[PDB]
């Protein structure tokens, strides 16, 4: 009943609270199935489409391993004016029991699932929406540090750009949760972003530097800025972080953790990043109605 | 038993099929998606390797071959070294090799050495042989027989190399043929006399409205807007090989439509609802013929 | 254990790294291993777990030698396509995969990438340039086609000055008892980094300036390309090209190898000679990587 059987997956919206829960779960199960290495069969006989036109390879990567290790078998679109995006992905659901797309053009994923015979998983789409994103973003911090209620999530670099992050401040409103923003001038968390947090209730203060928000930080969210010092966690910073909080980053850094962070067992964005293949399984069992 | 299938042999054209041999084919891909529908573990091909090799791209082609491998249990394997020597290196890993290869004769000498068999997926020569068979059993999967069928061709006729290969093909069934094209790109005189030596029925028409009426199996292929023989004759001529949903108004009940793929714009997208348009299912059956072809020629039916 | 001499969770970073009981062994795995690919044996030895296939320059023989080896034990591929460093990619990897293999042409970064690497990293190519399981199968070919090593005969043609795999090859057979020949152009000698350690070691060197003059005495003809722009080319080409004119002053106990891919060197008249063994050493090198996936992952 709380599994999304055979329905697209284009945003987070979609999950009442208690299918969360159930992904949440039988991704923890699959997990453990994996950890005393059962022949898993689940997706024996199913195949993933994975369409990809702007590049994420953890995304391409944690899904097509997600496949292979329930089983399934993964056709990756390798593929200038050729055919509309929505043939193509018709085109692959004659092959495959679903499609994992990845498009930059706003609007786009959501038309190419909009006749599509099978179920679309959105991979990130042209408003930078991403939930298999988040879903491993919350996964994690309940990971980590037993529950998510109750905490303090500080958020590090461009949020002005990186729409993940604003995608993840939106659903924390869903939760008990007091938001920080750490952010150079320019590069600030937008506005509307900033009012559905208060339109839904939810405490945010903007600081200027890592060791301002630190101390009463539990979940220290890092992202890159591109294009100075006061957006680069260190170790020489954390010698304030809580004892118990945890560090995660959605993937790639370049700058902003310096690679002697690593070491911390409060650095998560590793094992953040194996969440993310045991989510993905999750929701692929899920849609394909097995779990 | 196995005196029907191809076993251990290169696939480079459907000219090599018999009769009997393409309708063991159809009865195995058939056999094949029902096998598929009512979701047994196939293991058919586990213990197989394919090495899929397309030098000139066609997702169409070859995500079809990784589907039909990876739906029998099998894996698939997708600059300067020589041909024979590529497909000879990876013949060493896998059992069969998918080969799609655009310069003329490229196919054909690769396979000749080769310690395993090859399917040719795409030649310069036009050959094409699982387009031709997925063509054939779509049109008697959608209309019950091929035989007794009007077969109206659309498009560039001219440069339509495995279109005529398949009107080559349709030689060996009971039809009548039908030619839609810009009188620049009409359906070549070379092929036009291949079919007319059969005693095969030919005709010629300016439009789809024309050619509609008693017509079976329109077959839909693009131009390319480059290819027009001039853009005054583009201008006077390109509504006349666009389908729409008021053009079909006209068509036959019991009627399909087809298209090898991808379109541009000679298909509108309204059509798609139609219970006719076949081209998506097409699609669909070539991976089922795909799956017949590389067990079979696997030695697994 | 019977995977005593089987370096299980390890990195494999080179082959002088290999006891000959443990390359013993691995050749006793790739031979069980190729056996029940013959007779189709259920192989779901590795079912359900992932390599990792990170090549950064694109050996495409090689990685799909790999890809083919991982498929017939059961388990399954990620192929990899290349901000981000080496380590960080590698690392990410190994959250999905149960192996990364892992070819890379900047000089440490194979190293430096398995440092800290929490799965075992399969060299398949670094900058140096430590090639393990290529070694490793040139090895096993010239055993499986001679029935020995030891007292053979090597003769490595072509551009020795530059060819990586004679380099680790020709150090790898100072560990038998070997005569090891040389065939370079004047300028494109065995580099004096190699032919000083292999004196050093009590193997024999001798160079030679043509194959029609060392191929009487030769048992393993390992050629090489040479290619146009090493020279620095007319006068001394075709001495360095196999033809089945030059092969009947060789034995009939002999064997000629290349790594591949060929392109002057080795006629296309040759390919039908039973000596020729190089297409048998691209299909030696997957029974080699099964072997080695297999036995990284404890299975053998």
């Amino acid at each position: 009943l709380h599994s999304l059987v055979g329905q697209h997956i284009l945003s987070v919206q979609q999950f009442t609270k208690d299918q969360m829960s159930h992904l949440f779960n039988v991704a923890h199960t699959l997990r453990m199935m994996v950890q005393k290495e059962r022949s898993l069969d689940i997706l024996k006989g199913k195949v993933m489409a994975s369409m990809f036109y702007e590049v994420s390879t953890r995304t391409s990567s944690s899904f097509a391993a997600a496949m292979a290790r329930l089983g399934g078998a993964v056709l990756s679109f390798s593929e200038q004016k050729g055919e509309s995006l929505a043939d193509s992905v018709q085109t692959m659901s004659c092959y495959a029991d679903v499609v994992v797309l990845r498009h930059p053009q706003p609007g786009a994923v959501e038309l190419a699932a909009k006749h599509c015979r099978r179920p679309v998983i959105n991979a990130g789409d042209g408003v930078g929406e991403h939930p298999t994103q988040a879903l491993l973003d919350i996964f994690t911090i309940r990971e980590e540090l037993g529950t998510v209620n109750g905490m303090t999530i500080t958020m590090v670099g461009d949020l002005k750009h990186g729409r993940t992050v604003h995608s993840l401040a939106c659903l924390l409103t869903q939760y008990r949760v007091s938001l920080r923003y750490v952010a150079p001038p320019s590069l600030r968390m937008p506005p509307t972003v900033r009012a559905f947090v208060a339109s839904r209730g939810t405490k945010q203060e903007e600081f200027e530097s890592i060791e301002e928000a630190l101390p009463d930080t539990d979940v220290l969210y890092m992202t890159r800025i591109q294009k100075f010092g006061q957006f680069i966690l260190t170790p020489h910073i954390m010698t304030r972080a809580k004892k118990k909080m945890v560090v995660m980053h959605p993937m790639p850094r370049v700058n902003e953790i310096s690679v002697e962070v690593d070491s911390d067992p409060r650095a998560a964005y590793f094992r953040q990043a194996e969440n993310g293949m045991y989510i993905r399984m999750a929701l692929l069992a899920t849609v394909l109605g097995r779990f």
